[PDB]
């Protein structure tokens, strides 16, 4: 204070922050990285809801990203950029309840709609500091205020002994909520408009967006929601209390540990230890299942997300939801024998039948067989390309595409304004093999405008496309309508309705309007497969 | 005394009639007895060979139609009456007809034996659509069609009983086949090129002869139009037969002997009267008295027999029409009538599915419903109505044909498949029914060649192709024109390629996968579903 840049000093409820002038392609952005928003959920506060960050004295340095929440680091393909980019890029620490604010520089004159990013990562990983989450471009180019919060992933954030006091579960969501509160209270200090807060996120982040939609206390904290390749409903995003309990207790067992005693013990265990074992607690060989995820606690989540979407009403809600061309593929290389990033993963019907059990771990044989039955191309039932692609499709449809359909469906049905997309563009920079197509999580860098960074080798059409997506997103943030209110030479993105089921393709090509998110196959997943469990 | 019209078969002498076919004359020997009238004590009994007769049996007129339900749902309406008996009903109806070229062909000629449909409860070999004159004249075929007992008379089985062993309508047919073997040379027929062909139940029977050992020496090729021995309707288990028999017997006021005797006492029409009360569910495309897995004629389930059989010295021509199921929707599926577009509501669809797949558990019905629902257009009646048509067609004919065509090929039979896509210009059912069950027969039999029938000339030409495929198939085991390169070729249906041709007014187009996905559902998952629940 005195010699430094007047435009980078902001006070927030917790006290004084000094941010950083960051270079974006189009010019400078204000950045306030690693702002604490909670008391470090450390020591005795492990598993506990976050507590509001106690005000600090002097100026907090908000110039660099803070610690990433303690998490499993993926090491299946070490060195590989396609997994590296998701890996923590800051120190792993339980003290990681920090959030990031990008805004134009200078900060916007008039209150500016807020985008709050919630990262995915299966609820066991992710960090708002990942390069693909860099909000400088949306800040710079769209003049948006962008906020991303770390929240506790894995056990630290989602280990629950439901009903207990010391590990009530969902605290990762509560961290998220707490940041959302933080934005309400503090965002105006940055020229953010607390009255125009959009949540967007992807994979688990989307599920988290969704759960905020579905959780009353969160509802007053944002106005519009974007769920990219994630939904709070679906087989992966939550667990029953019983399952949470069973997993928490087994994880306990596995590290050597009445809920207090158990949790107390868990709290004496080193972070790493918990991480080291978080994945041993899954009931089956699974892909796209994660150990510690939001629990249906009958608190944060009053009931199952399934119920909550089926029955709640979503009047004041505008929701942009969508999927990528290939939700499944990514998950295939991490547990489905046959699959790899290093070959074309042409599998056998055996390997498929197998992968279906892994992909749909919750399936009884009959269910699994229905899956196989549905996805087999009965012309080419032995066809490795088809089976590989089917396997992709199964995992993607089951965990992402169909829940998204269900979600957009029920949401529209219940008077929410829903825009739907399928993002069909494969980053020209993608390092995954062509077979994986546009895999889970690979629209994010476009939404964020990474292509705008010339030093990132994206093609010029990827820059144009990036701005387009950024337009959509920020338009949607701004108005609850991704559409450019002026510009109408460009085709409209109709709301997804139950009657029309319209959604747009997001390619390099202009918006193509399609009907039915896998309407047919999703009938299978959303309508039939449930009934096949009931017997 | 035209000696062309004069044949001596084993049983004595026949006087045929010289019939005019559009391109010349044919010898028709109609009303030829091939079994002792299955009357009186003989009712429900296997047919015994007709006793020899004195003098010259007038064989110029069709004989009685086997005693069957006459359909009344739309009286006077050509669309239904065309299937109704066009002769006097009578249990005394074990006669076959032979058309031949006139003159009697010089060299032994491939015989096609037609087995009519009629759900095993009706049909007759005298109906115009089974007129063998065209195939005799145009294609030089010796064409035989028998009557075989239908309904209770042909198929009321008290399995294991002496006096209603079951499958006697099939035995009737087997007898006609023996009769052809024993007699057809006398007509110029080649008892070494006998091709059975038939539709609906006529196909199931054709298939049942494929599946029945005694029948195998009685034909070489088989053509199964729009029906199969496998599948939901063509057979019943012994227990279900017994059940329906005993039930029918209850309904007409009656150990097996003591019961059959009583059924024996009953005027035909009394049996026919109650023939329908005996279906376990409010069904469609389900018939009360059908061949029974008796462990005898059918040593095991057609599925068992088609899964496990060896079929490598067998050629089969199988196919379906575009709308197998539609026809059946008007006969018990609320909301369907030939007298509107039958645009149904979602509810009527879920309902018209427990009637179409009557044996479905709610789960299986739901399975069917979710499968057939166009989720882009979930409530659009045009779809629901077509899906209904589809459900019933696929369930009953298409997919059964699929499994059959698949199993036969797998197990070494040479198989040709088709989907018949041409709707007759003269069709009397409304358009929404498309190409209903049964409506390729007119074409195969070459009826469009009779100019007085007001078939378009493009249909005349089509009929001719079909007759040519069928008779080529009859001649050679291969429907393809054995000299004629300007194609395309009808490839054998194989389990790999699953190729089959559309028969329509365009040239053959080869499609692959006979509703592969949908039949997957029907032939793979549905069994598993009910096979648990
Ligand atoms: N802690 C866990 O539950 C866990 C940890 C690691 N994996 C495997 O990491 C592979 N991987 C890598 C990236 C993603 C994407 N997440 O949004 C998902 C996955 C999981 N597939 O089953 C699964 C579960
Ligand atoms: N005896 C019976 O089981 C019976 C009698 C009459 N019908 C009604 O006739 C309508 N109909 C008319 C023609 C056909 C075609 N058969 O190949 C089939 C059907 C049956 N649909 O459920 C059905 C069963």
């Amino acid at each position: 204070e005195g010699r430094e840049d007047p435009q980078l000093l902001v006070r927030v409820r917790g006290g004084q922050l000094r941010g950083i002038r960051l270079k974006a392609p189009g010019g400078p952005v204000s950045a306030f990285l690693g702002i604490p928003f909670a008391e470090p959920p450390v020591g005795s506060r492990r598993f506990m809801p976050p507590e509001p960050k106690r005000p600090w004295s002097g100026v907090l340095d908000a110039t660099t990203f803070q610690n990433v929440c303690y998490q499993y680091v993926d090491t299946l393909y070490p060195g590989f950029e396609g997994t590296e980019m998701w890996n923590p890029n800051r120190e792993l620490s339980e003290d990681c309840l920090y959030l990031n604010v990008w805004t134009p520089y200078p900060r916007p004159a008039s209150p500016t709609p807020v985008l709050i990013w919630i990262y995915g990562g299966g609820f066991y990983s992710g960090a708002a500091s990942l390069d693909v989450y860099d909000g400088r471009f949306l800040a710079q180019v769209e003049g948006a205020v962008l906020v991303s919060m770390n929240y506790r992933v894995g056990t630290f954030g989602f280990l629950a002994l439901p009903g207990s006091r010391e590990a009530p579960g969902n605290v990762g969501l509560l961290d998220q909520r707490l940041a959302l509160q933080w934005v309400q209270e503090n965002i105006a200090a940055f020229g953010g408009d607390p009255m125009s807060v959009t949540l967007f996120g992807e994979s688990a982040g989307a599920a988290s967006v969704g759960m905020h939609i579905l959780s009353l206390p969160s509802r007053s904290l944002f106005h519009r929601a974007v769920l990219q390749s994630g939904t709070p409903n679906g087989p992966w995003a939550t667990v029953s209390a019983g399952e949470a309990r069973r997993r928490a207790t087994l994880l306990a067992r596995l590290v050597g540990c009445n809920d207090t005693e158990l949790i107390a013990c868990l709290r004496t265990r080193p972070a790493q230890d918990l991480v080291d074992h978080e994945w041993h607690v899954l009931p089956q060989e699974s892909i796209f299942r994660f150990s510690f995820v939001p629990v249906v606690d009958g608190d944060f989540l009053s009931d199952t997300p399934e119920a909550l979407i089926n029955t709640g009403d979503f009047q004041d809600l505008q929701v942009l939801v969508g999927v990528v061309k290939d939700e499944g593929s990514y998950f295939l290389v991490y547990g489905v024998p046959g699959f790899s990033k290093d070959n074309e993963s042409l599998i056998s019907r055996a390997q498929f039948l197998a992968g279906v059990r892994i992909g749909v771990p919750q399936a009884s044989d009959l269910a699994a067989e229905a899956v196989v039955l549905h996805y087999t191309d009965w012309l080419h039932p032995e066809d490795p390309t088809h089976l590989r692609d089917a396997m992709s499709a199964v995992v993607g449809d089951h965990n992402v595409v169909c829940p998204v359909a269900q979600l957009a469906g029920r949401l529209a049905a219940q008077g929410a304004r829903v825009y739907a997309y399928i993002f069909e563009h494969r980053a020209s920079t993608l390092t995954w093999p062509l077979w994986m197509g546009v895999p889970h999580g690979y629209e994010i860098e476009f939404i964020f405008g990474l292509p705008l960074d010339p030093s990132l080798n994206y093609t010029t059409e990827e820059r144009i496309f990036a701005q387009r997506l950024m337009k959509y997103w920020t338009n949607f943030a701004r108005t609850g309508d991704p559409n450019d209110p002026r510009d109408s030479k460009s085709p409209q993105w109709p709301p997804y309705t139950t009657a029309a089921q319209q959604y747009v393709s997001l390619n390099l090509k202009p918006l193509e309007v399609r009907r039915g998110l896998r309407a047919q196959t999703c009938a299978f997943w959303n309508r039939f497969l449930p009934k096949l469990l009931s017997a």
